[PDB]
């Protein structure tokens, strides 16, 4: 077995912990274990993350920052990486005595080769040497890189913290916590603070006892920042096996050679994770049984699979307002449609969660995009849960549930991501969701939908100028002209005159969009694609007793688009169409069975049309 | 250096080596050397993309098929794949002497592990053990699949052909040639012909002489057809190395785990190769002196930048005719600019083609669309020459060349995929360039360009009627409202009552869209993204003393478009445009210089601007 341990701590470290993880699982051979020091929101992302990576023969174990971010408090740090840093330095308090020993890697490493041959350097170690370091291949800690430069004491050059490898379990045996305690203490009177946080007082318990380090060969960890000497180091492409980055740039390091460097980041980056799968015995045996023959066969087997799901991609914060009545859109994208995104950004100021669905290079391509525009930098509250691409359908019930069960605020508005509210549908929806008190209630406020057939419109303002636009004939009501019944039981013509809110039922083909409470029920996964995606949330609401309301004075509007491949094979071949009613009228007999009565409405419905 | 030699035949071999050379590349850690055998097409397609490719440490050699088609041509064959799968057996005279050993594969083979472990078995033969082949996991020759069938005589279940391994030294040595003919035509006297073609006659001259096989374990190619047994003949993922998929439905197959092998298969069918890439020293030497503290050094990484291109994805077939007269249309596209392609397919008849820019995947799927439309399936005569993306820019004037350079028509009609010219428009192009003679003078043709913003417009059919919806006017000159200058210089107004063609000299920011002889000038590849792009070849074109003739009679509508994101780039960055002004001055320095005094008016003009 290979034990590793890694200190996780903000957004760009867990994604840094994600491109690490894949750049390891490329070579192995043998199970691996884990151990994950993250804060609360690092923890929450990368349990689902790997519960859903199915991995087999590793064990991931997390262990809590929080309630151990005293122990090093005391110790000042002026390191980027944050008080995480010092957090290499408490892992015998943390890990349990049932280990011996175990890797420890910084976020940033990128792994070449299989980490069992570093792992065999586990029974090379001599008499009391049981810390397993390599040299720094900086002149930090030399004294000599500029003018009046005073690192702290090391030997020779220095160590650097990139990877640690430990042993012995004879840290404890040894009392490894009381010298470190009083070796940091005595290395703080004289000097202000850490420059390397664990990487500064390491060297410096380096020193103190030279006689615990083993002196790694410095080709194992290939440091790259701007002052490196890697080159001696490194001669042909064999001799390179992990490489680091030591500076706050990152990406945007310089070297001699480094495009080669740039090659051998992207080559693990870019590799499709869902190809390294070779909790679930449950998936197995239920997909045992799913008969080819079947005509939903495909959608069976899409239904019960799971997808890598990476929660808040990007930095999010929100801070609870008191009224406990905010909503937050929920919509689904992908990679043919993003260009549009901007324009709901500027159209939207309360939190919004989406639910991206890409592949791997593509996933990137939106990072580099994401991180240029400064239209989406300037806001820090909105979401992006990216479940990457698996199978051949359109999961779109299950992005629509992944966005649904993360989000902040106790209300939530269902829509599509090819729409377009207006100035200020937020606050709106704040006074509306105050004034009807939802807060008791089972009951649903729905927002109007139009459409336009011209790209370059001006954005009306009020309800007249709306109107006045209607009547001059560039706009219309959503799906006019294929799906009528969808929208056209709303009767806009009453609503037109319309001063206050009224309540309507339900109606054949009736697809309303909902704001509705957090409880609201998930969105049924064995329909994926286009097509039938919402009416069925809709039948559900609407049989457990759930009242709808139409706002007057909302409304949103949509934006031309081009088609994909989805209504494409949703009007190609007739078994689409076939399957689909077939998981139609077994939701409706199944739907009935929990509910009874009720549900003989839409039966009769389907009796009647 | 391993030594592989693989059959190519026809477009379906032509796409299907891509992904097999994908395969072997992945896993390789020495230097290949290829051998394709090869036909006139497919020669030019395997050429074109390895050229582009730059694949270090590989070397690919192309032998012709059509000089060595005779010496098989006197065995009857059944199987799909053709007369090119019994030239397998031709390897020794068309291969050099003066190679020793190589790996024979078929097209569909793919390699799951490193061909190095493959090679690594010629240090096990012994004996006169000269060919190394593996047991068939199928029933085809144990003659009890069904009732009355008769295979060819072979040792127990006989051996499938898929991997070869040969000793070419040998062979050579001990008179190969004449035994393998002799036994061809003494097992083919009494019966008809063959049923799986060189698989056949290999197995033949196995069972003759059993002293030259080498019973490799079964592991070393997993047979998969309808009525597999390779169950047995694996238990874990990492034992598998190499699949054959021999069947006509090829993806279609069913088995206890297809679903592993086809997300196998679809890994690297997907992967993308522009990671795979780790004429080369010129390339490198002009980046040499690239300044990276200049104003535009972007556009100058990307002037020389090399994309891989892979001409004639799907079926091609076209003959010329006696009149050499006919003209081609040429059009950028990509993603987003699909789903049109079927209007203009339902507007043109003659052959066309279309430089489609996209990644692999995004190609793939594709694939399956066009393999699922049957409107394009039906039509053959349409190329498709896909360049896969790479680096940030778009860079149209490659498309556009690439496109250019392989046409197999005299003349050709230059546009973009947002246009949509009558119906018919074919013959009357026809006809006017047989009337207007260029074959002799040098001369350029123009069709009108125009623009409407109503998607569901009934199609105009003649002349008069547009005249009617203009004095109504529905569409208005192109670009009527950004740019002026790009068509309204035309003056439109004469045109609708001209009854011929007419001249015109050249103007500012003249851009229209041209017909004229291959022999028009090449692009500069200065200029990547929207912008400043077509003017460069009108203002070439003019200056070789082309007569700009409008035609009379024809026209074009253009169908509105969403926004794309070199536009939103353009409008954004102003350094985007003063490194297009930049770039404008340099053109036109340039301009000056290869042409002299005729090129000093456009300086001028920017003088007097
Ligand atoms: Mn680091
Ligand atoms: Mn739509
Ligand atoms: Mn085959
Ligand atoms: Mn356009």
């Amino acid at each position: 077995t290979i034990h590793v341990a890694i200190v996780c701590a903000g957004y760009n470290a867990s994604r840094d912990v994600v491109t690490l993880v894949k750049s390891v699982l490329f070579h192995r051979r043998n199970p691996l274990h884990f151990h994950l020091i993250a804060d609360s929101i690092a923890e929450q992302i990368l349990a689902t993350l790997f519960q859903t990576w199915m991995v087999p023969a590793v064990r991931v174990d997390f262990y809590n920052a929080d309630e151990l971010k005293s122990e090093v408090s005391w110790i000042p740090n002026k390191h980027y990486s944050g008080i995480y840093g010092l957090m290499k330095l408490v892992l015998t308090k943390t890990l349990p005595a049932n280990l011996e020993r175990v890797i420890v890697l910084d976020t940033d490493i990128t792994f070449a080769t299989d980490i069992a041959e570093l792992w065999a350097v586990f029974h090379k170690f001599k008499g009391q040497q049981v810390l397993g370091l390599v040299e720094n291949q900086s002149d930090w800690y030399l004294g000599n890189l500029w003018k009046n430069h005073r690192p702290w004491p090391a030997l020779g050059r220095g160590y650097n913290t990139g990877v640690i490898l430990l042993l012995l379990d004879k840290l404890r045996k040894m009392k490894w916590e009381q010298m470190w305690r009083l070796t940091a203490e005595r290395e703080l009177m004289g000097m202000l603070s850490t420059s390397l946080a664990d990487q500064d007082i390491f060297n410096a318990v380096i020193k103190q006892n030279p006689f615990l380090v083993y002196q790694l060969p410095c080709f194992w960890n290939v440091q790259l920042s701007d002052h490196t000497r890697s080159e001696q180091c490194y001669r042909d492409v064999s001799d390179l096996k992990v490489i680091h980055w030591n500076s706050p740039k990152k990406l945007r390091v310089k070297n001699k050679h480094v495009e080669f460097f740039r090659n051998l980041y992207l080559t693990f980056l870019e590799y499709d994770g869902n190809l390294l799968r070779r909790n679930s015995e449950n998936l197995q045996k239920q997909l045992s049984e799913l008969d080819e023959d079947d005509l939903c066969y495909e959608f069976r087997r899409e239904r019960f699979t799971v997808h890598r799901t990476h929660l808040y991609f990007l930095h999010y914060e929100y801070e609870p307002a008191a009224d406990s009545t905010d909503v937050t859109l929920v919509a689904q994208l992908s990679m043919d449609r993003l260009q549009m995104l901007e324009a709901i950004c500027k159209h939207w100021e309360g939190p919004i969660s989406l639910a991206l669905y890409l592949s791997d290079a593509e996933a990137q391509q939106f990072l580099r995009y994401a991180q240029g525009s400064e239209v989406l930098m300037s806001r820090h509250n909105v979401g992006y849960h990216i479940v990457y691409k698996e199978g051949q359908f359109y999961p779109v019930n299950l992005l629509r549930n992944v966005a649904m069960k993360h989000i902040s605020t106790p209300y939530m508005f269902l829509s599509d991501i090819d729409f377009l509210p207006m100035y200020g549908l937020y606050e709106y929806l704040r006074k509306s969701v105050i004034q009807l008190d939802l807060a008791n209630t089972k009951k649903a406020m729905i927002v109007p939908a139009f459409e336009t057939l011209r790209y370059r419109l001006s954005f009306p303002k009020s309800k007249a100028e709306l109107l006045s636009m209607l009547d001059m004939g560039t706009l219309f009501t959503f799906r006019y002209h294929v799906w009528t019944k969808g929208h056209a039981p709303t009767n806009f013509a009453k609503w037109r005159t319309a001063t206050t809110p009224y309540r309507v039922e339900w109606e054949a083909d009736f697809e309303p969009y909902v704001v509705v409470r957090r409880d609201c029920p998930e969105y049924d996964r064995r329909f994926v694609g286009f097509g039938w995606n919402k009416v069925a949330h809709i039948m559900e609401l609407d049989v457990q007793e759930y009242e709808f309301i139409v706002l007057p004075n909302a409304y949103m509007i949509h934006m031309p688009h081009a088609p994909s491949f989805d209504i494409t094979k949703f009007r190609s071949n007739k078994q689409y169409r076939i399957c689909l009613k077939t998981l139609k009228e077994e939701f409706q007999q199944d739907m009935s069975r929990r509910y009874g009565f009720a549900a003989l409405k839409y039966l009769t419905a389907e009796n009647n049309s």
